[PDB]
């Protein structure tokens, strides 16, 4: 058993409803105004072919740049310099006001709902995650403290390949509804974390998907609310955004904390103006200044050992579901497979978006193409 | 085989993509923009309880209209005379601009996107569907004209029952992803319309969901568009529409024609608006002043044999994916179960949406109370 989780709706039974269930009583007067969260479904446009390319003052410095971004499959590119927007672009088929998945940008988010439940100290990251959530005593989560799951200290048997068909990701997928389920599967994301183990030791970095899904249980247990609620409440209701924010959500309704999120790059934008405002936005405060000084600073770097992003970085490091470059500008980053970037460079007080589709969810090659760009693009905002 | 469908985006082979095949290229550009429609996923709201009555006007002839409202789970209410919204109500937890299942007042949105293209010269009625769809053959559908679809007058083996665990219309849901697949099961909704039989009769009127598939499924063959393309094209991009619609998709894409259309209730008023200014929308014309006054004057009364809604309305019929009530006023409705109706009240130039959750799909006594509410409604429009 995986115990108590948020209803669907207030009252429901646990579980209620399915897909064979939605369209009876009690159920079906919350499913007729949530039918997408139930049954995959298409907008229908209001609205009745060409990219759009507002680069403006950084192209007379990166004469190339559209180039560049048109190389690594740029859906939607956007730099925020203070409050102003000052380039964009976006290709042809993709509006500006369009959302795109976040991939593990989303954890970055995630990160944020449970600092902000730090603050209110409804979480102390010293205590183990079982002191939350009981339930996974006697899992790989039995033992480490909510920080070394925040941080990704954490050994776990969990193969995070992303094109491997037999890996632990694709398992993650089917027990969440991101991939179709096999007899057998873990019923909801809940229960396949149930399901992971390790030799027990932490303190160095391993990037695990499942880190991020045990925080989201920890922020139900602690508020009561569904995981998507709680991002709203806690994060996205803050931001003064043009469009809300959607999350994929598995057969329970428990959202896909660790990269199903999509959003449009303008607001995606504003979650990055509110950590270079101290933690402050439109709607409030979201986390403490505190929290926000702890993620620029970077986390332990002698935990990091991943040797591809040490290449690159080799000061790096990575704190609170961000990861840290420890480079001489100090830039920060969510990041996410096939090029999703929420990129800060505190120098500048700016704000990068980089919403892409590259071929393959994560190879070098990509990744010196990728952060090429942003590191051009943030020296293309010094003062000269 | 059933044949060529519209792909789900340019380029993209036959079914493509699945569950499993989304996160790779070439379909993750397409994808990581549009992930709601192959997973199924809740909204994080922007906006950080109690139900809003504003009916105004009509309350000092109707004193008790929301206790009535709430005697029949309305959801949303909205009564636009003319141009002007005159009345409306929300319930508690519902807001104007949430979006409500509609059930099958989605086939009267079909069956204005089959008249727009009627207009066009694209669709003869009076052909038979084969000459659209060569694949129905040896199916219920061969043999029958589109004007019979359109007017629900072909002999169907379909147990048209809702609650009926083993009928044909929880076949028809597993068929397209609203109810839980078994094996054995059609792949697609296309697959499932191919399987139906009947014993050849026509001319009397039964009413049947696979119809509105099958017109929808005429559309995409000529046009080329997804439905769910061709709904926004034809129909829902001319309104000037406040907010996009959704509909449910199959695992194909294909838009889910006879219910699965979601709205807010001010949205789906412009449809009425649009049928009472002869065909036209503030966005162009979508249907011609013939198609419209053909569905205000009805169908054959004779082929109307349903004594339920005889007993109400003995006058009435059905015709081009509307509900004729032939009564004194003329009114003409969608209607979808569980308490939709897209109601018209020509003499008084008004529009009525009532959006609803009935704990029954539909009964004698939700039918009666409804159209009690509907006929008082438009009664004290009238001028005194
Ligand atoms: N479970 C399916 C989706 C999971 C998303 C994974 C993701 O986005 N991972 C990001 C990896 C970034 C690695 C950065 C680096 O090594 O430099
Ligand atoms: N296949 C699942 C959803 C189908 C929707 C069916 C629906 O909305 N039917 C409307 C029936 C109205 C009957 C009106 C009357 O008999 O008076």
């Amino acid at each position: 058993s995986t115990g108590q989780h948020p209803a669907r709706y207030p009252g429901a039974a646990a579980g209620e409803p399915t897909l064979d269930s939605w369209q009876e009583p009690p159920h079906n007067r919350w499913a007729f105004a949530h039918l997408g969260e139930m049954v995959p479904s298409a907008a229908v446009s209001r609205r009745p072919g060409h990219a759009l390319a507002r680069l403006g003052a950084i192209a007379a410095q990166l004469p190339d740049l559209e180039q560049r971004l048109e190389q690594t499959y740029t859906d939607a590119f956007l730099v925020l310099r203070g409050t102003e927007v000052v380039a964009e672009y976006y290709r042809a088929g993709f509006a500006p006001d369009d959302r795109h998945l976040l991939m593990a940008v989303s954890k970055s988010l995630c990160g944020t709902v449970v600092g902000a439940l730090v603050d209110e100290g409804r979480i102390d990251p010293a205590q183990p995650v079982t002191e939350y959530v009981p339930e996974l005593a006697g899992s790989v989560y039995d033992g480490p403290s909510v920080l070394q799951v925040l941080d990704m200290q954490i050994s776990i048997d969990y193969n995070e390949d992303y094109v491997d068909p037999a890996s632990e990701v694709q398992t993650h997928g089917r027990s969440a509804g991101w991939r179709t389920r096999r007899h057998g599967d873990p019923a909801d994301t809940y229960e396949f974390l149930t399901t992971l183990r390790g030799d027990g030791s932490t303190g160095e970095f391993q990037y695990c998907s499942a880190n991020t899904d045990v925080l989201a249980w920890i922020v139900e247990r602690v508020t009561g609310l569904r995981y998507v609620e709680a991002l709203s409440t806690y994060l996205w209701a803050k931001l003064d955004a043009d469009r809300d924010a959607t999350i994929t959500v598995d057969t329970t309704g428990f959202g896909f904390a660790h990269g199903g999120v999509s959003c449009t790059a303008r607001d995606l934008a504003r979650v990055g103006r509110m950590m270079l405002d101290g933690g402050v936005a439109p709607g409030g405060r979201v986390v403490s200044e505190d929290w926000v000084r702890r993620v620029l600073a970077g986390g332990s770097h002698e935990a990091m050992t991943d040797k591809g992003f040490t290449n690159t970085f080799p000061d790096g490091s990575y704190t609170r579901q961000w990861w840290c470059t420890g480079n001489e500008r100090g830039n920060v980053s969510g990041i996410g497979i096939h090029g999703q970037n929420l990129w800060l460079d505190p120098l500048t007080d700016s704000v990068i978006v980089k919403l892409s589709s590259w071929p393959d969810p994560y190879t070098e090659h990509w990744h010196r193409l990728q952060n090429g760009i942003l590191l051009d693009v943030s020296r293309a905002l010094d003062a000269v």
